[PDB]
């Protein structure tokens, strides 16, 4: 088993800043673990961050230390393989976050988002720099629902200031894409019952330094609390040790790094 991207998609993705639809579960697989990952998302009891308003709780970030489907979704071959033909086999999975859409909900015009926090502005990203630090992260959105155009559907370009296709996914299907590529969304004008749910899991080479300049910090911003966060080394080894790091999630998943 090996899903790591052939030098022709590899080529494509550092053309167009993305890459997908990429299988990662089918249909009826993404769904049945939709099924229940939904109504544990409900139970915060061993959730790293605390009962608060901000997106970091509203939003359900980094579920995937307590929730042992999530923390399995972020060990994915599929995904990982796939990551780590872009940035490399020694990987860490920083982040992952909900992105749901409802009717009604409004589409957004052509940006690239940034790694800072926003109750800061601080870096959460650091790469290793010669003078600006590069600041991007594999993104890895998976359709839990479907994402479609008549939901609210990302919208990607392709090609990289200058030198309007829609993201439409099947449950289980991905689309992988830096951070910081340019991208859109449309409205959801749907129905009011049908809603779009992206789970998100973001990731950066070892070398990078994840939260930095928080060593004698918790209480973060935005809900996030970093006490018990850890990055997790989803494959490779880290032969760096200056990021917070989990080997095991809060309810005893235990994280062995795959060997590509
Ligand atoms: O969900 C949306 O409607 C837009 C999302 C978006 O623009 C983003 O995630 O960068
Ligand atoms: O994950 C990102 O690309 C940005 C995150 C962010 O701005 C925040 O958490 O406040
Ligand atoms: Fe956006």
């Amino acid at each position: 088993a090996n899903f790591t991207f052939s030098p022709e998609e590899v080529a494509r993705f550092e053309r167009d800043g993305y890459i997908g639809p990429v299988k990662i579960f089918e249909p009826e697989e993404m769904t049945r673990r939709w099924n229940i990952i939904r109504r544990q998302l409900l139970d915060r009891s061993l959730a790293i961050y605390p009962d608060s308003n901000g997106k970091a709780n509203i939003s359900n970030y980094d579920r995937h230390l307590d929730i042992d489907l999530l923390a399995e979704h972020i060990m994915r071959p599929e995904i990982v393989d796939r990551v780590g033909s872009l940035i490399g086999r020694n990987l860490l999975c920083w982040r992952s976050e909900f992105f749901p859409k409802y009717q009604g909900d409004e589409g957004t015009d052509w940006h690239q988002a940034a790694t800072f926090a926003h109750a800061t502005g601080k870096p959460q990203i650091i790469w290793p720099s010669d003078r600006p630090a590069f600041i991007g992260t594999i993104t890895v959105w998976t359709a839990f629902t479907h994402s479609t155009e008549q939901n609210g559907c990302l919208q990607l370009m392709p090609g990289t200031n200058y030198d309007a296709y829609p993201m439409v996914l099947k449950p289980g299907e991905a689309v992988i894409f830096w951070s910081n590529t340019m991208h859109a969304s449309l409205p959801h004008t749907g129905s009011k019952t049908d809603y779009r749910m992206g789970f998100a899991a973001r990731y950066v080479p070892t070398q990078v330094q994840v939260y930095p300049g928080t060593e004698n910090l918790t209480e973060y911003g935005d809900g996030i609390n970093l006490e018990k966060y850890g990055a997790v080394l989803t494959s490779g080894v880290d032969e760096y040790g200056h990021n917070r790091i989990a080997r095991t999630s809060q309810r005893g998943y235990e994280f062995v790094p795959r060997q590509i």
